[PDB]
């Protein structure tokens, strides 16, 4: 008892604007054999191939609801047996990390946000969580915060009071030693399903007057949305289990290559793979906040997004090369 972390990939489809201009895929993927293969250069009618071995692979045809079938519906239900989990969003800017995170709206208000199908992991999970509890017999309490780092500043974004100009400031919890404490980061208590929307519309909101005051806000900034889940759950012969869970969804900045958290998270994941002494959590906020989701008690995922396109062949292959050697990273929960 440890559990290495693991790690999906998931390439994305082309746009109109490649299509129109009948582009072609150096990507592909073998979700069988759980292999993903990229054209490093050169022709289709003969070439050179790079392959990677991940614990899953997802191509182009992959929707919303594969992702949560396959690898989120598993973690939510470690997270209601009482445990931590965090999964990411690593590649880069425009490969999907934010679709994947939290999705879109279908256009002409076809759809409900419940049953749109481009939701992503974040409201998808919200609408789970009362789904499964109110279900069985399960006294609960849920709550969700959204976090952000932008040059090492942290932004609270679902605090309707206040305004967002306003960093919040970190502190170690003299309690616990794996953690931290950000004072004045709010706490928003989900009462039911209906108030899962607003609550994260008002996130959106709050943001896009983020994108205003910092330059390429939703390019550099980091996002960490946490939903901790209190449960007193009376089975049918009744037994009372009070469990704990907590789940971190975390959208990593782009990292197409100054952003110290970036730098520093590549730093720790080498280090925990080398098997180095020191472990640089420290350098940079959002390996604090999250230090033991790197090499702690915390069950971890990272799904890696990639472009198919030729012109991004370079950041792609770095994309993979990173997530490949995160694999490596071993974790022990309980
Ligand atoms: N898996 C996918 N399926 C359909 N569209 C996608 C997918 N991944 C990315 N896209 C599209 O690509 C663009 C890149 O989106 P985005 O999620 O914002 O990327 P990123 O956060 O990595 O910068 C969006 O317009 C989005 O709709
Ligand atoms: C607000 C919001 C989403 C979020 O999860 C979110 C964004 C910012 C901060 C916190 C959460 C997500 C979504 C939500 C519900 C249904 C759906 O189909 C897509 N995507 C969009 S477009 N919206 C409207
Ligand atoms: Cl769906
Ligand atoms: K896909
Ligand atoms: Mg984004």
């Amino acid at each position: 008892k440890g559990k290495n972390i693991q790690v999906v990939v998931r390439c994305r489809p082309f746009n109109l604007a490649e299509r129109k201009a009948s582009a072609h895929s150096i990507v592909e993927c073998d979700p069988v054999r759980k292999e993903v293969s990229v054209r490093t250069g050169g022709l289709a009618d003969k070439s050179s191939r790079k392959t990677y071995t991940f614990d899953m692979v997802f191509g182009a045809s992959t929707k919303q609801i594969d992702v949560y079938r396959s690898v989120v519906c598993p973690i939510l239900d470690e997270v209601i047996m009482g445990y931590n989990c965090t999964i990411f969003a690593y590649g880069q800017t425009g490969t999907g990390k934010t679709f994947t995170m939290e999705g879109e709206r279908s256009p002409n208000e076809e759809y409900t946000w419940e049953e749109d199908p481009l939701a992503g992991i974040i409201p998808r999970t919200l609408h789970q969580i009362f789904e499964k509890l109110t279900d069985n017999g399960t006294e609960f309490s849920v709550k969700v915060s959204l976090l952000e780092i932008y040059n090492e500043e942290l932004f609270d974004l679902l605090n309707p009071s206040s305004d967002v100009s306003e960093r919040l400031q970190m502190f170690d919890d003299p309690r616990n030693k794996r953690g931290v404490i950000i004072k004045g980061l709010e706490e928003i208590t989900v009462h039911n399903k209906d108030e899962v929307y607003q609550i994260l519309e008002k996130g959106a909101a709050k943001r896009t007057t983020a994108a205003t005051l910092m330059n390429a806000y939703s390019s550099r900034s980091h996002s960490v949305f946490s939903v901790t889940i209190h449960m007193k759950e009376t089975t049918i012969d009744g037994e009372e289990l009070v469990k704990i869970g907590k789940l971190n969804l975390v959208d990593l900045a782009g990292s197409e290559n100054i952003n110290q958290s970036l730098l520093t998270l590549g730093r720790v994941i080498t280090a925990l793979v080398e098997r180095t002494p020191h472990v640089p959590y420290r350098e940079s906020k959002l390996t604090r906040i999250l230090q033991d989701s790197l090499g702690g008690r915390t069950r971890t995922s990272i799904i890696a997004t990639i472009s198919p396109a030729s012109l991004n062949l370079e950041e792609t292959l770095s994309t993979l090369e990173y997530a490949h050697r995160a694999k490596n990273i071993l974790n022990k929960p309980e």
